[PDB]
């Protein structure tokens, strides 16, 4: 988070639908870029997996509800978002409508993911209505799993 | 009998490129028939090298 978006807001995406003591508060593991100092500059970030496990990658795409806000969050009336890899590639261009209110916004929230294989690349370009990833996950499998729904209490058996 | 077509979109990774190939910086391609129908438009963005 410090060392990454040195010309965008990195601690100013809080919000009142998800409140913390009181407050307002937003995901741990995505951060909401807005605008800073009048300014969105492009972005154009890229990682590459030296892991050795293959990586599940999370991101959001954020849909304002009015003209206004958009030009209050990201200042660029046009925005688009491409997200690319060896296998995965897609464009995105936001929907500004007004929708009904569900706890208190007009606005939309679409969350993506992807798996990245071993010595792979993705890549983020964008020029607004980006929540970018903070944390990523390497997976290890195993067969003998699952997820149960139960309401009995967990004991040390 | 009924016949099997394929085609493809090309989306190339600039657009100078694009402009290098087809000369038009907007372009579309409609493919129609009596149960199928569809309008692309290409997605000019750079990714990844998978084969250069």
């Amino acid at each position: 988070k410090t060392s990454s978006w040195p010309n965008h807001e990195t601690n100013k995406g809080v919000t009142a639908a998800c409140p913390h003591a009181g407050t307002n508060s937003f995901y741990k593991n995505l951060i909401w870029l807005v605008k800073k100092e009048n300014s969105y500059p492009k972005i154009n970030i890229s990682y590459t997996n030296n892991r050795g496990k293959e990586v599940l990658v999370l991101w959001a795409i954020h849909h304002p509800p009015t003209s206004t806000d958009q030009q209050s969050l990201y200042q660029n009336a046009n925005s688009y978002v491409f997200v690319g890899s060896s296998r995965y590639s897609r464009k995105f261009e936001p929907e500004i409508a007004t929708r009904p209110k569900v706890r208190g916004q007009a606005g939309r929230m679409n969350y993506y993911w992807t798996l990245v294989e071993p010595g792979d690349k993705i890549t983020f370009e964008a020029t607004g209505n980006l929540v970018v990833p903070r944390y990523a996950f390497a997976l290890k499998r195993n067969s003998g799993s699952g997820i149960i729904i139960s309401e009995t209490p967990v004991h040390d058996c």
